[PDB]
């Protein structure tokens, strides 16, 4: 039994477990044995929450950032429903109370023994927030339509949550010796190495003595460093370079010079290095697991003695405002000499402190990290800076995470995919970042479903494989039915993926309806809809995807040829019809990033009650150039609806009207008006984001409308200005504002207001962008390569101007950008 978890555990990580013991390695041993005595407390704990806290556990709520409304409501065991006028500022609790009077009568005779379900979701509205605070109530305050809910019992809750069960002294230079390696090239060879912490150097870079591009090299060569080792900080990173001149670089390789013990390393050491792209300090710790090809370096570090870093009580025991809003040498040492008034008086500037004092200094650092201890916990916006690669104490580290603790859920799952991606930065396996990415996603099935995923879809990725793999089996130790869950969700995927296979192979012989009444066959087999059917959405577990209209599924027209999948559910009607696009073959990082970024403009704005009527599709990368898209139904492209086909309703005889046609046609009568502005809002956010993100190339291909006038976007390949993309204002969508007008100017300068709204807002949050980004990095995603790249967001942003300026600045671009406009 215990042996079935382990090799569905295997299934379901991409690896298997007995990887982990062939690895003979203490340090993944403890990690192991380790995490899973956590997670196992985790899963104790969690089985003993009262039902009210197991829903908050299971499906966390999903709130928004007097007036009438009907609601249905309807018994869990019975069709039978009826239909109430509510207040929005109604209680879900008095809803409730109305239900039971009204059950109570068509049946002859307490609403705090009921939650309230969306019909066919994994969706509940509990607590003490008038209705429309409920994401659920409020959509459908706006899109029109009937909330549909169920009483469930505590009773059948609990239920559920049952099935769910399962030192100092060394004064002499620090050196090190370089012996042979075993290696390919074409000219001298050259080993350069150096000492960092973070991205800073410890001392000057040394290099090797040129020999033969030959072998099997061999050099035997003390390497020594100009620094003592008792001044090595905790962190210190050792790291290599090889490559070959008469400039060529061939391979890397990092490596801690303290274990994660805290011993410093001695003797031999054989390094297994990675291909380049000379010295790398942010890649990784540990070493190409391809031992068989990949080219080695072997070392020998001295033995200086058996030598442990000292504890902590050990550690314990050894105009300025004006600058501080780069610097030079001097302001440096001013802001050193003030350290105690910075932690007093600005202790905000804590990561400016961090940055100029000396690492190479044990002395220093010890200063340093004894202001830290009483150092003032830090807002979360400080916090997600602290966890650049910037900060690679650990001491630091911990005070950061420290810090993080009062995120919220949701805030947490707003940063989830940088916190993952920080993950890759960690020295060791057994990290703080780890243990609480871990104990949150335990806490909450929502965060616990995304990390699995964004760690599921990196284990093609040989230096991450099996720190992430570790973490999901430690996850599962905490998780036996989620597992479960989550196996349902990748066989599914398996499915797709061989599907869309066929699909590829056939779609170049055949005609597409041909392949498509051969997909639907494949579909049709009794593996296929077992597989594909009865499931959580991964781009939203609360998605049920029950039945898959096969008749309805077909395949997109690009190279990789994507997958188009409806889904059904009698018991969650219209809302239940939902589908998703499977592709594999291209990249879905970069846009799952462009998606989260729009994402946060949009709860930045509706935090400032300004709705923008945005469209936040799920998009989710799961493995090897796969993920899925979420389809937006009851819209099209601009170019589809530009295609102004004769026939459909909205014939013109100026291509300039075929939008508003459309529009009219969706939107009879009074609904016109409504729709024009949904346009004119979503129109501005979009403008408004693409503009600041640097995404371009956007024709009338890729942008969208819906039935409703919102527009939105698809197809992001490109970022940040990569080819300084000006505004765009299409005549198109300025027509659309101006409600067919040649001139309406009032109609025109709201619209500009609110692209001036909504680019000041974010500028407010322009720091928040800039960490998340700086986090970012990590992810080795190519137009997120450097500097130049978060250039662009400073400049986008204008963030160093003052309001007015910058507000004048966009004024500008925008005025341009109407010129452009015929
Ligand atoms: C691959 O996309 C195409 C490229 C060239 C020509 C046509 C398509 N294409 C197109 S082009 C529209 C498009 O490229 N993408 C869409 C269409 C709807 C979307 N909804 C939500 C999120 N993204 C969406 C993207 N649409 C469809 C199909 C299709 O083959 C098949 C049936 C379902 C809709």
């Amino acid at each position: 039994v215990k042996k079935l978890i382990n090799s569905q555990i295997s299934l379901l990580i991409g690896k298997g477990l007995h990887e982990f013991d062939s690895l003979r390695d203490p340090e993944v041993n403890d990690f192991r044995t380790k995490m899973r005595q956590f997670c196992e407390e985790a899963a104790a704990h969690r089985q003993q929450l009262g039902w009210v806290e197991w829903l908050q556990y299971s499906f966390p709520l999903q709130l928004e950032p007097n007036r009438a409304l009907l609601v249905n409501v309807k018994f869990e065991g019975s069709e039978e429903s009826f239909t109430f006028q509510v207040s929005t500022k109604d209680m879900p609790l008095a809803l409730m109370a109305c239900a039971l009077r009204k059950k109570a009568t068509v049946f002859r005779q307490q609403p705090e023994e009921y939650a309230l379900q969306v019909n066919g979701r994994h969706e509940y509205l509990y607590g003490n927030y008038p209705l429309c605070h409920f994401q659920y109530i409020c959509s459908c305050l706006h899109s029109g339509l009937t909330p549909h809910l169920t009483m469930v019992h505590s009773s059948s809750i609990l239920a559920m949550r049952d099935e769910q069960s399962n030192l100092w002294s060394l004064e002499q230079p620090f050196s090190i010796e370089l012996i042979e390696g075993r290696k390919v090239n074409a000219m001298k060879l050259v080993v350069q190495a150096g000492l960092f912490h973070g991205n800073e150097m410890l001392c000057k870079t040394v290099s090797s003595s040129e020999v033969n591009v030959c072998s099997e090299p061999v050099w035997k060569q003390r390497l020594e460093f100009d620094i003592s080792v008792c001044d090595l900080p905790r962190m210190a990173r050792l790291c290599f370079a090889l490559y070959a001149v008469v400039d060529c670089p061939i391979a890397w390789a990092n490596l801690m010079l303290f274990d994660y013990k805290d011993q410093l390393k001695t003797g031999e050491r054989c390094l297994y290095m990675w291909p380049s792209v000379l010295l790398n300090p942010a890649g990784t710790v540990r070493g190409n697991p391809n031992t068989e090809s990949a080219a080695a370096l072997v070392i020998y570090l001295p033995e200086v003695a058996p030598v442990y870093f000292p504890a902590l009580e050990k550690i314990l025991e050894l105009l300025r405002e004006i600058l501080e809003r780069e610097l030079y040498e001097h302001e440096k040492d001013l802001v050193w000499k003030m350290r105690h008034e910075v932690q007093e008086h600005f202790p905000e500037a804590l990561a400016r402190l961090l940055l100029v004092t000396k690492w190479n200094k044990h002395e220093d650092v010890a200063q340093m990290l004894y202001l830290l201890c009483s150092w003032p916990e830090l807002p979360v916006l400080s916090a997600l800076e602290l966890l650049d690669f910037s900060f690679p104490d650990c001491y630091v580290g911990s005070f950061a995470i420290k810090s993080l603790r009062k995120l919220t859920d949701d805030e947490l799952f707003q940063y989830l995919l940088q916190l993952v991606q920080v993950l890759k930065y960690e020295s060791y396996l057994d990290c703080e970042l780890t243990k609480f990415l871990l104990g949150r996603a335990l806490a909450n099935r929502k965060i616990g479903h995304f990390l699995f995923w964004h760690l599921r879809s990196e284990m093609h990725v040989p230096s991450v494989a099996l720190r992430f793999g570790l973490i999901m089996e430690a996850y599962c130790r905490g998780s036996t039915h989620h597992m479960k869950v989550l196996m349902k969700q990748g066989e599914a995927l398996s499915k797709l993926k061989a599907l869309n296979d066929f699909v590829k192979v056939s779609s170049q012989k055949t005609t597409k309806p041909q392949t498509k009444e051969m997909m639907h066959m494949c579909m049709r087999q009794e593996t296929y809809m077992e597989a594909l059917s009865h499931l959580q959405s991964p781009l939203d577990p609360s998605t049920l995807l029950e039945e898959v209209c096969v008749e309805q599924c077909t395949f997109m027209d690009s190279k990789m040829k994507p997958l188009w999948i409806m889904y059904s559910s009698e018991e969650a009607g219209s809302a239940g019809n939902v589908g998703i696009i499977f592709k594999n073959g291209d990249d879905l990082r970069q846009d799952m990033l462009t998606l989260q970024m729009i994402q946060l403009m949009d709860v930045l704005w509706k935090q400032e009650g300004l709705d923008l009527r945005m469209t936040p599709y799920g998009c989710l990368p799961t493995g090897d150039r796969t993920g899925l898209i979420e389809v937006v139904l009851h819209s099209d492209t601009i170019a589809n609806i530009q295609l102004n086909k004769s026939n459909m309703a909205a014939t013109a005889a100026f291509n300039k009207d075929a939008l508003l046609n459309w529009l009219k046609s969706k939107n009879p009568g009074e609904a016109l008006d409504r729709a024009i502005e949904e346009f004119t809002l979503s129109c501005a956010g979009y403008c408004v984001a693409t503009y600041v993100l640097g995404i371009g190339d956007r024709h009338s291909d890729n942008i969208m409308i819906r039935e409703s006038g919102q527009l939105f976007h698809i197809d992001f390949g490109h970022f940040l200005g990569n080819f300084r993309v000006p505004f765009i204002l299409t005549y198109d969508f300025v027509h659309v504002i101006q409600q067919g007008k040649t001139n309406n100017s009032e109609k025109f300068e709201r619209f500009r207001g609110y692209c001036e709204r909504a680019y000041t807002i974010l500028r407010r949050h322009g720091l928040l962008f800039l960490h998340l980004f700086a986090l970012m990095r990590a992810a080795g995603l190519p137009e997120l390569s450097c500097s130049k790249d978060i250039q662009y967001l400073k400049d986008s942003l204008a963030l160093g101007k003052t309001e007015e300026e910058a507000l004048k600045h966009f004024r500008v671009k925008f005025n341009e950008a109407l010129r452009e406009s015929w």
